[PDB]
Order: C-alpha cells, then structure tokens, then sequence
C-alpha cells in the first residue's frame, strides 16, 4: 500500500506562475491558511495544482491534475479549496484558451491611470515604474485587490484576508509603466484615536511578487510611500504593523538611509547625547513611531561610535 503515495506537501503540490512575456512559476512559503497546519493534501497520487495569473490584469486560471484518488468520505476537495479563497466566478477552471482570451480581452480597457491617483516614478535598469493609490470603494480596484489577495497568504506568514468595506483601506500599486504589469502592492491604514484632521498611517501588508524581488523594488516602493506621508501634513506618525524578518531588515535599510541623507548622522556624533525635548521633536519630524526611532538612534550610535 505506503499511504505516502496519497500524502503530499501542499507547498510543494501548489505551482504559482505569473504569465506575461511568459510563464515564471514558484512555490508558495505558506499553504496552512488554504490546505491546514500540517501544509499536507491526503488522497491524491501524481498531485498538481496550477494557479496562474496574467501579469497585467491578473485574471486567475485554476487546474488540478492527479493521476489517482482516494474513495474516501472526508478527502479534501483540492480544488474546491482553493477557490474558495479566490475572487468568486471570476477564475477560468481548466480551460486554458478560456482563460487567455478572457485577460488578452480585458487588457484592452485595463488602465489604473484613468482611476487611480500617482504617488511617484522611479527607474531601475532601464526601466520606469509607477506608483498609484487608490480606495476598494470603486468596483476595479476591489476586482484587483480580490485577485492579488492570495498572494499575501501564500507569503506573508499570520496574514488575513482584510474587510474590503472599512473606508480606512488604502492600497498602493507598483507596475511597470511601459507594461502596466503588476509588480507588486501594499494595504495602508489611516486611524486616528484623539478645519481638517490628523491620522496615524500603517503599512499592514507589503509585496513584491516573487519574479520581481530582489531587484530594489521594496526598497522604492517603501521610499515612495513613506515620502509620501512624509509630505502629506495631515498623517502624524508612520508605523509598521508586525513586520517580520526580511521587511524589519528592509524598513530599517531605507530608514538609516534616509536619516543619513539629512545629516542625523553627524547629529548623532555629538558626545554629550541631546535633549529630550529634541528628540522628541526630531522624531515628529521623521514622523517614525519611537520604538523604530529609538532603535535607529542606536543603529547610528555603534555606526559612528568613536
Ligand atoms: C508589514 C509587512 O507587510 S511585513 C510582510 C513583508 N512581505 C513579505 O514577506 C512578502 C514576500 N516578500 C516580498 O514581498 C519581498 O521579498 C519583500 C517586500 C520582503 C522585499 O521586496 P524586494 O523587492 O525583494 O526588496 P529588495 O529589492 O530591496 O530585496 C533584495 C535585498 O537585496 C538587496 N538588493 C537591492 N537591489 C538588488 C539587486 N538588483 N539584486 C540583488 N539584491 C539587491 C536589497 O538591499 C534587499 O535587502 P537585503 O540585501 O538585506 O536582503
Ligand atoms: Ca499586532
């Protein structure tokens, strides 16, 4: 028999590929939100699942393939699941020319630059990038929102689905503009506690799809977003909600930079420490949160410790 023949590891099982020029596919990091905890499918032999979307417009395309199944009751429904956290009667099961004659359609009127407000450009070999923003009040950008989704799942550990109907949603895109290819995308939040009126702003979900990373993307998404709030007078402060590793390492890279480029660096060279009152003051013009502040200034301090 070997039951191990019907077990497999949903990471390993789930094939993602963004398709424009052409089909780049990966692995997931995470499966246990759709699949459980154990992140394994029992009941299937020769398991393949494909989850693809266009690099544009990012129409989902599903197909599960296997050679064998089990007879049981309670075998999972691999694909049933899978759809489930996918945008509803809105992927192309199976048929493959469905699906591509759907998208090669719908890139005709797909334009973010006729909804969506620019926040800033930028060039990393060669080419342009554009950055927009927008709300998930309107129908396009909640169609796109339900479409990316996934991916916060699949490679942001602890992620979850946010309300698409709380106002304080504001998502950011990144494409590539000759392209209008989807590079990437974040979830901000604008709060406040206690004429016009202040807010506090949050980056709660950052990425860049797989095939783009590494390449400095992050970097200037994350620079174009903060200098961004930076200039809006209506947000207080800018904080990050629970950051894992590699965006602690990122946030805190473009943030010692930045510091730099304004001369902190010498303002903390100074061999008698500084005022509260000044550093409090430095810090609302920085507008970082005081846990991130003070862990720059210790940053910079063993930086130039002489
Ligand atoms: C609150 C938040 O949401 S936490 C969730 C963070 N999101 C995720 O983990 C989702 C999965 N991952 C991702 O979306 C991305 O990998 C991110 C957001 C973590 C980073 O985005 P990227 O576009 O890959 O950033 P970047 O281009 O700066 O990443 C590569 C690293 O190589 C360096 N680098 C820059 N350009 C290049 C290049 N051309 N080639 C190689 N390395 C490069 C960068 O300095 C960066 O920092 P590091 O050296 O300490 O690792
Ligand atoms: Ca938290």
């Amino acid at each position: 028999f070997k039951p191990e023949t019907w077990t497999s590891s949903a990471n390993e099982a789930l094939r993602v590929s963004i398709v424009g020029e052409n089909a780049v596919q990966f692995s997931p990091l995470f499966t246990y939100p759709i699949y459980g905890d154990s992140e394994k499918i029992y009941g299937y032999k020769d398991l393949i699942i494909h989850l693809a979307f266009d690099s544009v417009t990012f129409k989902p395309y599903v197909n599960v393939k296997y050679s064998a199944k089990l007879g049981d009751d309670n075998i999972v429904d691999v694909e049933k699941k899978l759809l489930s956290f996918l945008p509803k009667d809105d992927v192309i099961v199976r048929d493959e020319a469905k699906w591509v004659d759907c998208f090669a359609e719908e890139r005709k009127t797909h334009n973010l630059s006729d909804v969506f407000e620019k926040v800033s450009e930028y060039s990393l070999n060669g080419e342009e990038f554009v950055v927009y923003k927008s709300s998930l009040v309107d129908d396009f950008a909640r169609r796109m929102h339900r479409r990316v989704q996934i991916f916060s799942l699949l490679f942001i550990e602890a992620a979850n689905y946010i309300d698409e109907t709380d106002p304080s949603w504001q998502i950011y895109w990144l494409l590539n503009k000759k392209t209008k290819e989807l590079i990437g995308f974040v979830t901000t939040y604008k709060y406040w506690h206690y004429i016009d009126k202040k807010f506090r702003a949050k980056i709660s979900q950052f990425l860049i799809f797989p095939p783009y990373q590494n390449k400095g993307h992050g970097s200037c998404l994350y620079e174009a977003i903060i200098q961004s709030w930076l200039e809006d007078k209506s947000i207080t402060e800018i904080t990050v909600e629970d950051p894992n590793e590699a965006f602690d390492d990122l946030r805190d890279r473009n943030d010692i930079q930045r510091l730099r480029k304004l001369g902190y660096d010498a303002v903390f060279q100074k061999h008698s420490d500084l005022s509260d009152e000044f550093l409090e003051s430095s810090r609302k013009s920085l507008k970082l949160e005081e846990r991130q502040f003070n862990r720059l200034v210790e940053m910079l301090l063993l930086l130039n410790n002489s």
